[PDB]
């Protein structure tokens, strides 16, 4: 995802807020 949910949210849909980072299906893409 690259993005981070330091706040607890993600800007990229489909990506889960795995604080601090956003992961996608278990992948920091």
């Amino acid at each position: 995802c690259g993005e981070t949910c330091t706040l607890g949210t993600c800007y990229t849909q489909g990506c889960t807020c795995s604080w601090p980072i956003c992961k996608r299906n278990g992948l920091p893409v």
